[PDB]
C-alpha cells in the first residue's frame, strides 16, 4: 500500500530534470542537468517525518503542516538533491512530465524558499493529453525563473563546497500539485539540496513524508 516512487496510483511523476543548454548547443547539442529523476520491482521508500522539516518552508497558508493536515497523507514527498553545478547567457530550463488513469487539469505550483520563506513562485495548469489508454501532463522545457538563474551563478562561483552546502542548507523548493478542477491535492513534493562533487554527477535520495 506505501509508495516505490515519486507519485500515487492518481499521478505518478515520469521525468523531472533543471538543466542548462549552452549557446553552442545550437551547433554541437548539449544540456547539463543541475538535478535528474527519471521513473520511467523495487521496495518501498524510507519514510522522514514531515515535523521535522515544517521550519524549512512557509506556514500561515500553502505551508507543509497546513497542506499535511489538508492531506492526502500518502501524497507527500521529500527529495533530497546532490546537485551538479559544474557546467554564459545559455538557456535555463525546468521539464516535468506526470501520467494517471483519468483525464484532469494539473496547476503545478513551485514556491522556491529561503531560510523556509516563499521568494518566488510558479503556477502552470496543464491539460491531459490521452495516448495509449493512460494521460499525460508535459510541462516541459520552462524557462528557469530568474531568481534561480542568478541563485545558481552565484552559487557555482564560491569558493568552498562546504559554504555552497551551508548556503543550500536554507534553500528549499514546495511543489503541490493539485486537480484544478477539484482543489484536491495530487502530488506534494519538498525538495531540500546539496552539491554534489562533479565527477558525480545528479543524485537524488526520494523519501515518503509520514507523520
Amino acid at each position: 500500500w506505501q509508495a516505490r516512487g515519486l507519485g500515487t496510483a492518481r499521478l505518478q511523476l515520469v521525468e523531472f530534470s533543471a538543466f542548462v543548454e549552452p549557446p553552442d548547443a545550437v551547433d554541437s547539442y548539449q544540456r547539463h542537468l543541475f538535478v535528474h529523476i527519471s521513473q520511467h520491482g523495487a521496495p518501498p521508500l524510507e519514510s522522514v517525518d514531515v515535523r521535522q522539516i515544517y521550519d524549512k518552508f512557509p506556514e500561515k497558508k500553502g505551508g507543509l503542516r497546513e497542506l499535511y493536515d489538508r492531506g492526502p497523507p500518502h501524497a507527500f514527498f521529500l527529495v533530497k538533491f546532490w546537485a551538479d553545478l559544474n557546467w554564459s547567457g545559455g538557456f535555463y530550463g525546468v521539464s516535468s512530465q506526470y501520467e494517471s488513469l483519468e483525464h484532469m487539469t494539473l496547476t503545478c505550483s513551485s514556491k522556491v524558499c529561503s531560510f523556509g520563506k516563499q521568494v518566488v513562485e510558479k503556477v502552470e495548469t496543464e491539460r491531459a493529453q490521452l495516448e495509449d489508454g493512460r494521460f499525460v501532463y508535459r510541462l516541459l522545457r520552462s524557462p528557469m525563473c530568474e531568481y534561480l538563474v542568478n541563485f545558481l551563478h552565484k552559487l557555482r562561483q564560491l569558493p568552498e563546497r562546504y559554504m555552497m552546502n551551508s548556503v543550500l542548507e536554507n534553500f528549499t523548493i514546495l511543489q503541490v500539485v493539485t486537480n484544478r478542477d477539484t482543489q484536491e491535492l495530487l502530488l506534494c513534493t519538498a525538495y531540500v539540496f546539496e552539491v554534489s562533487t562533479s565527477e558525480r554527477g545528479a543524485q537524488h535520495h526520494i523519501y515518503r513524508l509520514v507523520r
